[PDB]
């Protein structure tokens, strides 16, 4: 674990608030004093008291992965605390929380360029992720964090039917191309301002409908360019999906759209 993750001294860490709950324990916000004396805002995942050896290894497993990534659109690991308790994973702090709950609070309040900026960031982080040989398997708006300047960063490296490609659901064929499928769903989620993919359809129907060629409809006022991008990410043949590098290239052009567009077949 300490191969990629710096051990932090707990004395350099202040806890200021409880910002939510994770699988393994409370999530908190606070501050970290760095070796250079600079103080930064951090988010802190804590491991519940009374954890088992397996929980600890799985908890900290996320940090070993996260520690190998250094990119503006991947959540930055500051370090871990294992020598004292509670055990913690400490990252940079993201003021505006999860992308999906953030967007739900601001329905139709952003410009298309702003949304594209967010989408470009996610795509760039994923381009780096796939460059490093990692498959996320859980790419979802709720796993993207967004900061006070609206910069989006991929998180949650712990590993979800609605976000999973058809072939990954069918026989666990996870590749960067199934991540690209997931990105398509995230793209829908963003243009929908945090709407749940496939709403509350039963899982079997989401599975069958998608397998039959049915796709999420264009969100309200979605530019055709962004909708077609979703459809590309959702090609049945995974070899026909664009690579993250092309997705990044596509979004950089759109950032530099007037045409505006139950599942569709
Ligand atoms: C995606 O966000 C999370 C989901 C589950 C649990 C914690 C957070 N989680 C994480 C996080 C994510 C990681 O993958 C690893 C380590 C951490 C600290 C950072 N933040 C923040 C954050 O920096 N700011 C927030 O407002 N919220 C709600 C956050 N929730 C999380």
């Amino acid at each position: 674990v300490h191969e990629f993750a710096k051990e932090l001294d707990a004395t350099n860490i202040s806890i200021d608030k409880v910002v939510g709950a994770g699988e393994f324990g409370e999530v908190c916000s606070g501050r970290l004093k760095l070796p250079s004396k600079k103080e930064i805002s951090v988010a802190i995942k804590t491991l519940k008291v009374g954890y088992t050896e397996k929980q600890r290894r799985d908890f900290l497993g996320e940090a070993s992965i996260m520690g190998q990534f250094d990119h503006p659109n991947i959540i930055r690991l500051e370090g871990v605390v294992t020598k004292s308790k509670p055990v913690m994973i400490v990252t940079e702090y993201m003021e505006n929380g999860s992308l999906d709950s953030f967007l739900r609070k601001h329905d139709a309040q952003f410009t298309v360029i702003q949304l594209v900026g967010m989408l470009r960031g996610i795509a760039s982080g994923m381009k780096y992720l796939s460059d490093m040989g990692y498959v996320h398997r859980d790419l979802a708006a709720r796993n993207i964090l967004i900061n006070s300047n609206l910069v989006c960063k991929v998180s949650d490296f712990g590993l979800p039917i609605r976000w999973t490609s058809p072939e990954a659901i069918a026989y666990r064929k996870f590749t960067s191309a199934s991540d690209v499928w997931s990105y398509g769903i995230v793209l829908w989620e963003v243009m929908s301002y945090g709407e749940r993919p496939y709403w509350e359809m039963s899982n079997q129907d989401v599975i069958k409908a998608v397998d039959e060629g049915y796709r999420l409809p264009p969100p309200m006022d979605c530019p055709a360019a962004l909708y077609q991008l979703m459809l590309d990410c959702w090609q049945k043949d995974r070899n026909n999906r664009p690579k993250f590098e092309q997705i990044v290239s596509i979004l950089d052009k759109l950032i530099r759209l007037k045409i505006i567009t139950n599942l569709l077949l």
